[PDB]
């Protein structure tokens, strides 16, 4: 039963680091070329093509992992391994969601509106607000660098693997983000709402558009939260090989993510709508 389990999961990683591979580069490549030519981009593109190559770079990162756990293991079995390629993953990985969670901030303020001032005033400062975040939340990177480092090397004084724990910290740090941001994104979903109920009552329907790509987000935030849910029961409650499903596990967010924002953005929507069709063209 081991084997056939094993296969799955190779496969399974195998179509995802293709998959979020070429998402992320037809981003950063679309992006980059409308940026050559002319065509002035916006704060959100420079947020999408910055998230992108931190997705490829953790990509990358993973399946470099995943060839050195198959090719020649016996590096991989070593501590210093074990030690560094885990804070670079730990690093990017950070990076990466808190980037993610900036674009998130950066749409729910220049969005959404309410009566509160401080949120006026958060939202008359996004480009500063933004940036701050990322900044300040470097606080969050050194302190899981440094528990991290303490408890492999607990574990390395006890031996002389211990993942169960180091992958309950990993997802106890991943989660702090993607609260904030489901927290956001619920709000803007409340505020479009009210707008829209607000809208219908006094103005006729003859005067909340994005309800549209609202249904794309919310299927991939119940898919990463219910595989997030089955993670914290599988690192205790059964079975060992928790190598493979975990570099499995840890990839699909940079992997199916990027996709979303394909769908939900006009720009890249349209261009992967002019990708097809120039395949279709070609096609003769
Ligand atoms: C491909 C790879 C290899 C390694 C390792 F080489 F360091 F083992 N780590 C990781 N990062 C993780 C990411 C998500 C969940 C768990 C870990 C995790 N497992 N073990 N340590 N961190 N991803
Ligand atoms: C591209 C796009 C469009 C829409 C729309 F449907 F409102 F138009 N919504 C999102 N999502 C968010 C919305 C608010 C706050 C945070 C996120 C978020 N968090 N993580 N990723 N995006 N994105």
């Amino acid at each position: 039963m081991g084997g056939v389990i094993k296969s799955i999961f190779t496969f399974v990683l195998i179509v995802e680091f293709i998959i979020g591979n070429l998402g992320n580069s037809f981003i950063a490549l679309v992006n980059c070329i409308d940026w050559v030519k002319g065509r002035k981009i916006s704060s959100v593109d420079r947020i999408l093509t910055a998230l992108a190559i931190s997705r490829i770079s953790l990509v990358w990162l993973i399946f470099g992992s995943w060839c050195v756990s198959v090719f020649f293991p016996a590096l991989f079995a070593t501590e210093k391994m074990f030690r560094m390629l885990t804070n670079i993953w730990t690093v990017i990985n950070h990076f990466s969601v808190w980037l993610a969670t900036g674009l998130g901030t950066f749409y729910f303020l220049k969005i959404a509106n309410f009566s509160n001032s401080i949120f006026l005033y958060l939202k008359w400062r996004v480009k500063k607000v933004v940036l701050v975040l990322l900044l300040v939340t470097s606080v969050f990177l050194f302190l899981n660098i440094a528990l991290i480092n303490i408890h492999i090397n607990a574990s390395i004084n006890g031996y002389r693997r211990f993942s169960s724990l180091i992958v309950l910290t990993s997802t106890v740090f991943i989660f702090i983000p993607f609260t904030l941001s489901l927290a956001m994104f619920l709000l803007l979903i409340f505020s479009m709402w009210k707008h829209r109920k607000k809208m219908q009552h006094t103005v006729k329907i003859s005067g909340h558009r994005g309800v549209k790509s609202v249904i794309t987000f919310f299927l991939l935030y119940a898919i990463f939260s219910l595989s997030f849910f089955i993670s914290v029961w599988t690192s205790e409650r059964l079975e060992e090989n928790l190598i493979i499903l975990s570099q499995v596990m840890g990839m699909a967010y940079p992997s199916c993510h990027s996709c979303v924002l394909i769908l939900g953005n006009k720009k890249l929507r349209q261009a992967s709508l002019s990708v097809l069709l120039w395949l279709r063209y070609m096609f003769k």
